[PDB]
């Protein structure tokens, strides 16, 4: 499935590289600019835990999911992985616990010790 996919290929992005955030670039974006730290970020995204027991999706909003990068709004792979991607870009993260909910989880929605997988496709991005 697409979660194996980016565990066996898929390139580590953290800092660390401690394989915490693994990313596959599925479509490519447009010109060479990924966003800023405040800057307002538009997205779709669908998501899941790697078991599938939970499955969540801006689609099913019908309208894009928006935050401002790098303020800790969304789980730190997203702020680790968005800030990676360009206008256009599709990609697949898979996260381990450390870079999502940890040994917390947040229940009832997520386990403790979760990994996580999202399809993110980059909309927009715009300055504070
Ligand atoms: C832990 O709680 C949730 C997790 C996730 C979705 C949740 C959710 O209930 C608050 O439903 C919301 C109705 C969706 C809108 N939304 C986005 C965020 N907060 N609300 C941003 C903060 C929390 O979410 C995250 O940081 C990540 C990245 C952004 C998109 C949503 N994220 C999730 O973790 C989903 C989660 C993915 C895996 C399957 C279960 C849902």
């Amino acid at each position: 499935g697409a979660p194996a996919t980016v565990t066996e290929q898929g390139e580590d992005i953290t800092s660390k590289k401690d394989r915490g955030v693994l990313k596959i670039v599925k479509r490519v974006g447009n010109g060479e600019e990924t966003p800023m730290i405040g800057d307002k970020v538009y997205v779709h995204y669908k998501g899941k835990l790697s078991n599938g027991k939970k499955f969540d999706s801006s689609h099913d909003r019908n309208e894009p999911f928006v935050f401002s990068l790098g303020k800790g709004q969304v789980i730190k792979a997203w702020d680790i992985g968005v800030a990676t991607m360009k206008k256009g870009e599709i990609a697949h993260l898979l996260i381990k616990p450390e870079y999502a909910y940890g040994s917390a989880g947040s229940l009832p929605k997520i386990p403790s010790n979760a990994t996580l997988f999202f399809e993110i496709e980059l909309l927009d991005f715009k300055g504070e």
